[PDB]
């Protein structure tokens, strides 16, 4: 049996999404910027996708931008916003549990002369709100937080972070890496009061090669990619129409089936939690404040990679750092840590299979 | 019938290409950076794609990088190469007929304090070699030239350009926007001696959302996209595996059938040229030094947009600074439409095009 439990790394495209995408590869393949009939037709569907994404997120179509991935969206926002504040402001705040897309960009901005401060997180991986309040100063133009951690699944208090940041400095902008939200926990930007947000379609059964960016009307931004003038002149290059259409459909389906999908994942996760603890596993993920499909565990007596390799040999796929370290997790636990991440298509039969095979693997070791 | 003559704007994905892509959406959907079996499988196919592209272009697999589009590649190269020369060198040279991906990036680098020089082109759209030799100096760290113009089709003397540039300053790097080459004219980087080149899969029956970048082993480059470490740490973000696999297969097919395709397109283009000239059309495209599929024509006293609009109504798709750089008269420019064929266009479509465009000219 093939058991894919690494959905936080990427997901299989939904059959409904793929079907819609094929139309744009085979029939409506026009360039959305062309003034002719096939061009206007492509542009129509691209705009319909943008509107569908805006509706799901609760924002205006004009605030939705398409990129090649969330990593691009993140580089774009962090780097161009910084660029608009050069000579004026110099302080940026984020957390040490952010994805490398954010961290490596912050590392780059540091080299360029910016001051990046890191708000620590507690042992459950939740940002320390009291330390955040202190770190935010008048020279702070941007705060970048994630809606949920990809490795351990810890959900962050975005609303409190936004409220606390605005009270300490009304002008500070907030960016939310919202990649792990869609289809796992509810996420609307309608009343969230953030300025920028990043999403990746392949994390919610959408295709790879497509990122989604929310940029609040009027906030700072410049092009990371200059050229033909696509995306209101802010991100040039021919738009990945098939991808954009699939991604929008994927987002809509993910949010529409959220309630049922979340209950189901939460249920499969509880079966995994108990079955693994009974085999000697330490649970790293804080179950009460985490994505319902995510479960980071550890068998301290075994290297995570060794466990990962053996599971893969049995047709079971899981994944295997800077996050656990920031959480104060013991090095021995971190060394044997593996991440199990479900999707709406995972079943109880796969969980039973996973528990049975992992027990065998463990007895041989 | 439906006649798509706007292949230089984008093309329909080859059925053979799409068939391969579908496998990566449905079955082999692992993250190529994942350490497990599905990750290894995706990484494997992604590396095969890289090798297939390297083989086609005559370079090493380690010199091939995948992006989201040629525009991203162009931004990546121009912006980060310039970044490495900050406070050292400050002059960049390009032409006025370059695609906006290049011109807009130059406009940005100019605003950032770099000195951008523009080598003029002749009335046929060919870069003036004498002026190039003159403009390149010791402060010139990079020269960006296109292999062929997308609007009028003019093929540029890339070898001469590189040769002239190296003799004047052996340290100057050369980037070639090679987007309009693949599947239209032969293009190998094996003995070309350039440092960077950009390609766009959707211009050769590959998917949209995929760019191919050639970076000579050892030349300057920094990440435009920082993050997880993908593409040798030079371009992060989860790689578009289905697209990469599709783009490589498309490139392989395009080049493998270039000989037959280019002759077929040239035959179709000549029939179009004669038919259009026998209707009063001025031919803006230099037939002697241009892509075999491209034809920029203009009817006196008829706006290109109007002509394009009517052609579209008849199920015929064509498109409407390059002309300004070539010295083309305003009136002729305003009437310009661009016809661009692909290997799948037919003689039947050309006849239909000629018959309907005449009918249209009578109503206008
Ligand atoms: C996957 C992920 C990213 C990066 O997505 P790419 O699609 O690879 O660009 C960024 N942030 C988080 C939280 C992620 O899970
Ligand atoms: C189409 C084109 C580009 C841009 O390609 P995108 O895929 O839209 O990034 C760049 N240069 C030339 C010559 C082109 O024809």
């Amino acid at each position: 049996m093939r058991v894919y439990f690494d959905n936080n790394a990427t997901t299989r495209v939904d059959d409904r999404v793929l079907e819609e995408m094929i139309v744009f590869y085979r029939e409506k393949y026009g360039n959305p910027n062309s003034a002719h009939g096939m061009g206007i037709e492509a542009n129509l569907h691209m705009e319909k996708a943008r509107e569908k994404v805006a509706k799901v997120l609760g924002v205006s179509p004009s605030e939705i931008f398409f990129t090649s991935c969330a990593t691009e969206s993140i580089n774009w926002i962090l780097k161009t916003v910084a660029e608009t504040f050069e000579k004026r402001k110099r302080t940026i705040i984020t957390t040490p549990i952010e994805h490398k897309a954010v961290l490596e960009t912050m590392k780059y901005l540091s080299m360029k002369g910016f001051k990046v401060k890191y708000v620590p997180v507690d042992s459950r991986g939740v940002v320390k709100l009291e330390e955040l309040e202190k770190l935010v100063d008048e020279d702070t133009f941007l705060v970048s937080i994630m809606a949920a951690n990809n490795e351990v699944g810890t959900i962050q208090p975005v609303e409190d972070v936004t409220r606390i940041v605005k009270k300490k400095n009304k002008e500070t902008l907030v960016h939310v890496d919202a990649v792990q939200t869609i289809g796992k926990i509810p996420f609307s930007l309608e009343k969230l009061e953030v300025d920028y947000a990043s999403f990746s379609a392949h994390k919610f059964h959408g295709p790879k090669g497509v990122g989604i960016t929310y940029i609040r009307k009027g906030v700072p931004i410049r092009p990371l990619i200059h050229g033909g003038g696509q995306e209101r002149g802010l991100r040039s290059g021919t738009q990945n129409v098939p991808g954009i259409v699939g991604a929008a459909r994927a987002m809509e389906i993910a949010v529409e089936e959220l309630s049922e999908a979340a209950k189901h994942m939460e249920k499969l996760r509880s079966k995994l939690v108990s079955g693994l603890m009974n085999l000697g596993a330490h649970i790293i993920t804080p179950l009460e404040i985490s994505l319902p499909n995510t479960l980071s565990v550890s068998f301290p007596n075994i290297r995570g990679s060794t466990l990962q390799n053996l599971l893969s040999g049995y047709g079971i796929y899981v994944s295997t750092r800077h996050v656990l370290d920031a959480m104060g997790v013991d090095r021995r636990i971190a060394q044997g840590a593996i991440r199990i991440s479900l999707c709406k298509y995972n079943t109880e039969e796969e969980v039973d299979y996973f528990l049975k095979k992992i027990e065998e693997i463990l007895s041989f070791l």
